[PDB]
């Protein structure tokens, strides 16, 4: 039958992406909400277009006016503000999958409402993994949510791994269904290539080729997503390789007890990944084309560098350390980047600062709430290391 | 529980990776039967290792010679010999699967007599399907049968494939699990790089070259026309029921990446590994499960550089007959199979050039078509005509 859907953070780019998959297929999802942040120009124009029941703004005062524009544009969307109208449209009766891509903190609540209501997630903020990991897992154990990842890492290794693992994330043996280990791929960044040495020297500018940005050139990037692979996929460490792979064809590969290898590949669309969040088990029409062989060039692969990269060691130690310490490193490295971009701290002291922080943290029962406050005291520290630093 | 295995062809590289993978997994197979042809001494060693309660030879005669070996050192070995007793060991109650790697047309009848007995089929015989296709699928569907390939493209595909397809092989349609197309890899052989007008004068010896696999002498000759892509393509209609929309080939030099699948959503899923047999065989024992099979995962900081190109046809004018024969049904796939085996024999005697190859396949399959109810008998005599045509056209091309 018809799948009906709530996108949370629908006016950028994974917002759209999700659009274009269902204007693909309108025999099979309805869009029943359609919630953003502050960009009310680019919600009139979707409310317009979609025409959905409800729309909310997370700001209120953008709510008012966007009800403004669409008692013209959209008459029957009945518009609506703030956390609460967030979590209602993500719980709706009639919605069967939310598209949880509302990023930061400010999207724990709504996707754990979602959570909570046994939803179909298609996850694609960062946050609930890394700094809730164990929390989310539980909740969806206890609601029979349905947990499905949007980033293209895990995504690829959700692809990779075999339909018992798939139906069952976070909660099956890996080694019990021949899985040795995970390969989750990434480019490398900018500085792939660069000696060590010349790393202090690196400017925002060349950091930049914003802040998604600057974790790519870290690869903290990569890092965050080792920690949300170990709470998706219930990897140990020695289940979790990170690979660099330059050309970003290869997506990310699972190693197999028999020698297999398998691998997913495709053009850098996002509606491909997400198109799969919504099928599952089947497949639909994404509007991306096939392959092209012809254009992929060469591919390559390279071992991570923990001199070049040491970000990528501190947050592969902070997972095995638990929630705390991912939490901490990932507000403090919020800091550290600012910190960087405003001219204040070299590139190579983001590290320091990330791995200062951490180590006074915890040196030393949770809820949302406890994680909010312990991000809030990372980050008072993180900014008194800062001023150290310069 | 224990999964019981007859071996068909025990004394090859195929015999020799799954016997690597038994012996991993000594809770979960165990071997009720071996068989072979001729190589009495590696089966006298294999019945002494492994003492199955059967032990066959194709060749009576190395039958009897088996037989006197046996009698104290594998006491419990009853030995056996011909045809009607690969089938018998073939078709045994106990037995559960068969792995098929007696190679050529005479691994026929024994793999179809597993067949018809609705066993577990772990295929390794190339002739079943670019020979018999529609009969081995027909008589697959009648007896409950399934059909687990073991070549490493084949095995690839069906790893790249989801669940529902890999559970009811032959029957799916592609188009409605998401499948667009299945990209079958080929290395592009030693002469991928080599100007066309320089095919002409090649040498068995540049040939067999820089393979990335242990092949025998026929099979790289194969690799270098991409015949063996051509056989495969055939292979892979049958075995995935794959329309002409959804096969592609393509040319991946450094065989890693073994083969791929391109599905609706855009997604590619490509299988990859080491250059073992031991991999894709492990997967038909073990399927759905897995198991150890004494092969290292891969080593990525080692693979190098991963590349593809596009064949040719000027290059590989054997790809574009095993696809027209494709489409033109069992007669002209038999036919040209028969004719290439010829052709390549003769290249390798140093009787035709290299290109000369194609010549001889293209003569074959142009007179047979063009001069018009099947049975393994009726395709067998259809290979020998062809043979005899072939044997013909190599005459006058020396």
């Amino acid at each position: 039958g018809m799948q009906k859907l709530t996108i949370l953070g629908a006016t950028g780019s994974i917002g759209a992406s999700t659009l274009k998959v269902i204007e693909q297929n309108p025999d099979k999802f309805s869009v029943v909400a359609l919630a953003a942040d502050s960009n009310v120009e680019k919600m009139q124009q979707l409310c317009q277009r979609w025409q959905p029941e409800y729309a909310v703004m997370a700001n209120k005062e953008a709510a008012l006016r966007l009800k403004m524009a669409l008692a013209v544009l959209a008459p029957n969307t009945q518009v609506l503000g703030g956390q609460e109208a967030l979590c209602y449209v993500a719980t709706l009766e009639q919605v069967d999958s939310v598209m949880a891509a509302i990023v930061g903190a400010a999207g724990l609540v709504p996707t754990m409402a979602a959570v909570k209501a046994g939803k179909r997630i298609l996850l694609a903020n960062k946050e609930a993994l890394v700094m809730s990991g164990q929390l989310f897992i539980d909740e969806v154990e206890k609601s029979g949510a349905q947990l499905l990842p949007v980033d293209s890492e895990h995504n690829a290794i959700f692809q990779c791994l075999p339909q018992t693992v798939q139906g069952n994330l976070g909660r099956c043996d890996l080694a019990s269904q021949g899985v040795s280990h995970i390969l989750l791929t990434g480019s490398g960044g900018p500085f792939r290539y660069t000696d060590v040495a010349e790393l202090e020297a690196v400017t925002p500018e060349q950091a930049i080729a914003p802040k998604i940005s600057v974790d790519s050139a870290t690869m903290m990037n990569k890092g965050l997503e080792y920690i949300e692979a170990k709470w998706l996929f219930n990897a140990s460490r020695d289940q979790l390789k990170v690979i660099i792979h330059p050309q970003s064809v290869i997506h990310s590969m699972v190693q197999y007890l028999d020698g297999s290898v398998l691998a997913q590949m495709g053009e850098p669309d996002m509606a491909t990944p997400i198109a799969l969040t919504l099928s599952y088990p089947e497949r639909v029409k994404a509007g991306v084309k096939p392959l092209d062989f012809t254009q992929v060039g060469e591919l390559t692969f390279l071992q991570p560098d923990f001199e070049r990269y040491p970000c990528l060691a501190l947050a592969i130690e902070a997972c095995y350390l638990g929630q705390h310490a991912t939490t901490t490193l990932n507000a403090a490295n919020e800091v550290a980047v600012a910190a960087f971009l405003a001219r204040q701290i070299k590139f190579t002291d983001i590290a320091r600062v990330n791995d200062s922080v951490l180590n006074q943290v915890c040196k030393q029962l949770d809820s949302l709430e406890s994680l909010l406050e312990l991000d809030r005291m990372a980050r008072t520290l993180a900014d008194e290391v800062v001023r150290e630093r310069a």
